């Protein structure tokens, strides 16, 4: 799952470790933010009851 | 099909010896090389398959 290119290595294996790196990722995003807590569906009313 | 000529040997068998060899050679070739191992008729692909 995980490695350290160096220059010591191969030519060969470099090529099967890079394209099954990329192609085994897909469709997972970068996709940034959640969603926020501020979640007031309305406003305070700031009234009063009275008979 | 063998002998090893010598010098205490007469001259005229030599002659029947020498053209009897020869001439019973033909055709066959010195045609060194046979064919060699590396046969790939295509190269790897290198790639992946993917839906």
């Amino acid at each position: 799952d995980f490695y350290e290119m160096t220059s010591r290595t191969p030519i060969r294996a470099r090529e099967a470790h890079i394209q099954m790196k990329a192609a085994a990722l897909r469709g997972a995003n970068n996709n940034l933010f959640g969603l926020d807590g501020n979640v007031g569906t309305t406003v305070e009313n700031t009234e009063r009851h009275t008979t």
